């Protein structure tokens, strides 16, 4: 039994993004794993304390630096969407996995591609390597597959809509792909009962109001043929495992001459997430399920043989409604000011800097990247870079709001990301050609989706702070030796810690990560 | 069964301090409780990053915040031992826990008084209200027991060596006392053959060598007589628990009409972590002992019919033995230069200033508070302050030097704690007649004890950082409402957050700390 995990190269890697798995959510429930976490944890090279280091703690950025071993300033991947006020089409809003140079493209209707990738993945650096390697990649969300694939990767699966797993426009199903889009298609179209709590779960239940809606109670019961319901619960994680298992035994990935790799985004988490919150029935259920479920999934690879090695982290954190926060020892938890979102903003600018009714700024969201007008003139220009300042830093609920010069005036961060500035994490997912002339961030426990009425997200990521950005990073094979480092790492750190195993050389001057040893004790993998 | 926290007064208020217990350690170990801890995680109310908010992360300190609802910047108790260059006798540096107007004293050979800590703790505050409040305070050491339970404490008993426990000068020992002080007679002068290792701490038992020492594999055996082993080992937290039991059943605490309140000082984990570092066998078995004493404390409570609710924190967190960071992931790690240890700093700033071979300054190690000799005149005093800065701050191993008056000038921190800037922690155990004229603190990742030969502790806190500062902090009372909160919340949140559950008045302005509701859900305890 007893192994190093630098014994020998893996011949498969197996890398899980579970999404919006914050170190929070993670270590909250920790004490209650009995199935693939549980492996995982107790037997694992255990990093609670990783980081998404920089400020734009979403998704797309997030899945960027997992194996590129890449900071956004160097993915380029620096949001979910960011504005080319440049842009040929009428839409400037460019989602961050669309190729926007197709025709009638829009960011509502795009065309998946990973062309705004700027740096190789692993799967790529391995292939570049050694041309006989399979690159896999498959995940509820296209972004999720597509950024940790890469533009060289041999199968990218996501899930589509009602009608299952696809790919790239051109990209026939496989036999493989019909049949679990089989499978898919009979589970979908069955009612599920819902689950009754884990005994861990019984806690959490008790109903909070945000807008027209309660959370907090869920179970996950849907009825047949209910898309959405499915795809916001455990159902679709289960359903993207059993793809990956399938795929890792229809494509024998790990048992030719060569490693493999096949890196996995499991949605489910994110998706609950930002619907019910993180501290509920919900999120409670989910995790167990995800524990349950990984277990199943490591037995199955087990029972076939493979020499697998497994690297499993978030894309973010996250952080709960500001309602149940309210309840639970947290008063001052609060919903972002109306008058901060783009409508608004923008308003309110132009008629400081006397352009009325004018549009002056582009901006996704109460937070984040801003973008001047490029029909401004400088003197234009210059009054709105005043006002919005003065404005935004007078603001009760801004923390603070940076300049693009500033930005690009910052060094690229080093030294532990726990204890960064707050203008450090910002030149971390910068990036000149695509990242906003102001960067907006709200001071802390200000949650960015604004009291409505009718509300359908209650809680979100993408902020600066802790919650956002602090993620597990667990390092697990058959047979190593466990210990626990609780000391802040990258996402970044990733990429080089696996090709130390596998003797794969990556040039320190192209990625930003450092090599972690994942050998206990004297020796080192690194 | 099921009860809310809130529902009634509690009888007994008992509030343990673990020494060094890290929310790090203590999230590490959480998977495998079984026993007391297990109890608190899973049932109580549970807040895993509670903050030692201050900079001066050392147990005087950290006790005096954590029943009196204060900073020690209103307690003034800034350090474990601070200089009075004023002072009538020789030595002018002073424990934290002496009164130094006694005569022949120094701060080697002191008298035990609480004279220092300028607030109530909760039972002075209790026994204000009702004159029948009983006020118990064990602990391992004199400054835990003595700033937890105040000037007015009825029974303040700590560890005084191979005699047992003893209180201050005067105070006879009690039959209880020295019913107490003959078992751990009787076990100190028996062999221990140490401790087999728990299943989680197999992967721990590697070697580490550290100057001329060796840790990572100890099991606590120790020869009969050996007091300084029994110290440096679970035995005297077994010890201090049993006490603490019978001084509840002796004295009926919890069985009369008022609320009675116990605080526990459990020292053990402090020493081994100086001793041994935190990551190896020794902490491992000393948690695991600790989950199965308090489980048998709390059992007992249980039996003999007590309603009791129990706070369970630290007096500051911890920091592993660089050379095992080193092998872990973490080659960045480091141990400070010995030219910044008192003498040598000394020198050094003397020479620059143009004093040399005199006395400029005085320090108490190579970080925290340095005070300029009262001798010098204005012009030296004005040399010294330059030179000092200069020489620090371009030292590589130092983060920043604040001035008293720039520490001075800062409000009184408030907001999340988790993300203070430096200076406002340095404001947070900042008292003028107390602190020093110059703050000195290590980057991060800096041990403060130099590398030598001949070592003694290979690891400790006292540093500004986060695994210092992270604490865990754990409510619980029979049948109430499990929550878990992971926002950060400070120990000095604990007193006002116990006097909501007995309706003690306690007015805002006496104290830093804000009442933590402990009722999950649409209810509030405070
Ligand atoms: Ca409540
Ligand atoms: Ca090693
Ligand atoms: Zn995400
Ligand atoms: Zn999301
Ligand atoms: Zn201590
Ligand atoms: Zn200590």
């Amino acid at each position: 039994a007893a192994r190093s995990i630098a014994a020998t190269p893996p011949k498969l890697i197996v890398a899980i993004s579970v999404d919006q798995f914050s170190a929070d959510l993670f270590s909250e429930y920790r004490q209650y794993y009995t199935g693939g976490l549980k492996r995982l944890t107790s037997e694992g090279a255990v990093f609670p304390r990783g980081y998404q280091s920089h400020a734009a703690t979403e998704t797309c950025p997030g899945h960027s630096t997992i194996l590129t071993g890449s900071r956004p300033s160097r993915t380029g991947i620096i949001a979910n969407n960011w504005f080319d006020l440049d842009a040929k089409r009428e839409d400037k809003n460019l989602y961050c996995a669309e190729d926007e140079s197709q025709p009638g493209s829009s960011s509502d209707k795009y065309e998946a591609s990973p062309l705004h990738l700027k740096v190789p993945t692993l799967g790529g650096r391995m292939k570049a390597a050694n041309p006989a390697t399979r690159v896999v990649s498959v995940a509820g969300k296209d972004r999720a597959a597509i950024m940790m694939g890469g533009a060289t990767a041999d199968q990218v699966w996501w899930l589509g809509g009602p009608q299952g797993y696809v790919s790239y426009k051109g990209v026939a199903p496989t036999p493989l792909v019909t049949q679990v889009n089989q499978a898919f298609a009979q589970r979908l179209a069955q009612p599920n009962p819902g689950f009754e709590l884990p005994a861990q779960c019984v806690s959490k239940d008790f109903p909070v109001q945000a807008g027209n809606r309660t959370v907090g109670t869920g179970r996950f019961a849907r009825d047949a043929g209910d898309y959405k319901g499915f795809r916001i619960s455990p159902e679709q994680d289960a359903m993207t495992l059993a793809f990956a298992a399938a795929a890792i035994e229809n494509m024998q990935l790990g048992k030719q001459a060569q490693t493999d790799i096949i890196s996995i985004g499991l949605s489910a988490t994110d998706y609950v997430g930002h619907t019910f919150g993180t501290e509920g029935t919900e999120s409670c259920i989910q995790v167990d399920r995800l524990d349950t479920e990984l277990g199943a999934f490591f037995d199955k690879l087990d029972k076939d043989g493979i020499d697998y090695v497994v690297v499993l982290t978030a894309d973010h954190g996250g952080h709960d409604l500001p309602e149940r926060h309210r309840m639970n020892a947290m008063p001052m938890e609060q919903r972002v000011d109306m008058a901060l979102t783009p409508k608004a903003l923008n308003a309110t600018i132009a008629e400081k800097a006397g352009l009325p009714g004018k549009k002056v700024i582009w901006s996704d969201g109460p937070s984040g990247d801003i973008y001047y007008d490029k029909g401004l003139t400088a003197a234009q220009r210059a009054r709105v870079e005043t006002e919005a300042l003065k404005y935004l830093r007078a603001h009760p609920q801004v923390q603070t709001v940076f300049t693009k010069a500033e930005i690009a005036a910052t060094p690229s961060p080093s030294g532990p990301p726990e204890s960064w500035s707050l203008i450090q994490e910002a030149r971390a997912s910068f990036y000149p050609s695509r990242s906003g002339d102001l960067l907006l961030l709200l001071k802390p426990r200000v949650m960015s989706i604004p009291e409505q009425a009718v509300m359908g997200s209650v809680a979100t990521h993408g902020s600066p702070w802790d919650t956002d950005r602090r993620v597990p990073i667990l390092f697990w094979r058959k047979g190593m030796q466990h210990f626990e480092q609780p000391l802040g790492v990258e996402t970044v750190d990733i990429l080089p810690s696996l090709a130390a195993l596998i003797k794969l050389p990556v040039p320190k001057d192209q990625i930003d990560g450092r090599c972690l040893d994942l050998v206990a004790g004297k020796d080192d993998s690194c």
